[PDB]
DNA sequence: CTTATATTTATAAG
DNA sequence: CTTATATTTATAAG
């Protein structure tokens, strides 16, 4: 099966991701910036015992660590949603590099019609933050049995530049594939990818280079969401079918 | 005084002005309007007893006259009265605008005329006659608040959408041939504001003798009460005029 | 949790 | 008089 043939590309075989070849990422600060501290709010008893045990993967994975930091903001219940807005504001803006999804597929044509559609999972987390810039992203976390500060050291969910640095490094990391590969069609969109050949043939021995890479570079696809090697795929939202959509 | 020497130019000595060269206007509508009606709404005694001497008045003087017609707007409850003419400005077809704003207007005023002279017309408006085919137009409904019927306008009223525009037009048709027989004076005009320009103080007197000569012939009537005559400085449309400047 | 985003009178007019 | 112009949350999100 795809599953045995290459169990370091899948989430639910290789375990937890880590793009090898990307340095630790550096989050430069607007020149006006200064830490922004917000008081954790209380939440119920029920809510922090449901946190508990993704703090605690987080944190035997090293994702997570203690520390000391000026900046601060708040956990919400809804598994644990994190509040970045107030960093968001003082981070720099970057240039938004990746296409909207309609562009990015007029870039698949009618010569390629049969498609593998993979998502990558925790795909941020794949990516590491440089020790300057991981004081930027703390907040307050008590056991359900002191409090303390943690923070991440990979590149956070809610932070506003996180799908575009993601992209970049994506791109980065399957430049070659796409040099060895040159009949292939690959659309990236952040942790959505859609690969594309004339042939079914092409198809299978692309997405096996493919997962192969993907593995090797330490990034993780679903298993239980990828579609291979087919004629009607779902992607960004569109049914692909038929050459049409 | 200049109140005595021009009886029949001022308002406050000629009476109700008439313009006697104007043909009286007929209003065209549009192709679809159909005549439309809508209810007086009621009224205090107050405002009814405030608004009689006006309509009494006007009735006297023959801008009002009763009529039977399928138009009617109201009169506003709250002592001048006032005519919600807007269902019929709806119904009446549109007219290029001709007057021009008052910056442009004054942009024709040279530095070498320092004199001036400011009149301003005394309902204007009543001076140009409405035909009888356009009157039933302009009808409303009144009840004298002691002793009901419509009444409807002999003359140009106010709140008509093409009023201001009808008047500029006529009054510059009736002031053309002044315009050409004083070519060394600048005659400003917006709509019932007058200036009068000259290069001498004598130019502007004897040039504002003719104007209101020339005015008072025609019908219309300027306010003695307000006149601004033969001064080096004027207040005209918002400006103050001085040394050639505003 | 917080927050960026999408009905109500004051005039003026006729 | 009526008409035209100039404070409030529902939600989606971090």
């Amino acid at each position: 099966t795809w599953l045995s043939d290459f169990p370091q590309a899948w989430a639910e075989t290789g375990g937890m991701g880590l793009a090898v070849r990307q340095a630790p990422l550096i989050i430069p600060l607007k020149a006006t910036s200064t830490p922004v501290s917000i008081k954790q709010y209380p939440m119920s008893q029920e809510a922090r015992l449901g946190i508990k045990p993704h703090i605690q993967r987080l944190l035997d994975q090293g994702i997570l660590v203690p520390c000391q930091s000026p900046w601060n903001t708040p956990l919400l219940p809804v598994r644990p949603v994190q509040d970045l807005r107030e960093v968001n504001k003082r981070v720099e803006d970057i240039h938004p590099t990746v296409p909207n999804p309609y562009n990015l597929l007029s870039g698949l044509p009618p010569s390629h019609q049969w498609y593998t559609v993979l998502d990558l999972k925790d795909a941020f987390f794949c990516l590491r933050l440089h020790p300057t810039s991981q004081p930027l992203f703390a907040f307050e976390w008590r056991d359900p049995g002191i409090s303390g500060q943690l923070t991440w050291t990979r590149l956070p969910q809610g932070f506003k530049n996180s799908p575009t640095l993601f992209d970049e490094a994506l791109h980065r990391d399957l430049a070659d594939f796409r040099i060895q590969h040159p009949d292939l069609i690959l659309l990236q969109y952040v942790d959505d990818l859609l690969l594309a050949a004339t042939s079914e043939l092409d198809c299978q021995q692309g997405t096996r280079a493919l997962l192969q890479t993907l593995g090797n570079l330490g990034y993780r696809a679903s298993a239980k969401k990828a579609q291979i090697c087919q004629k009607q795929v779902k992607y960004l939202g569109y049914l692909l079918k038929e050459g049409q959509r």
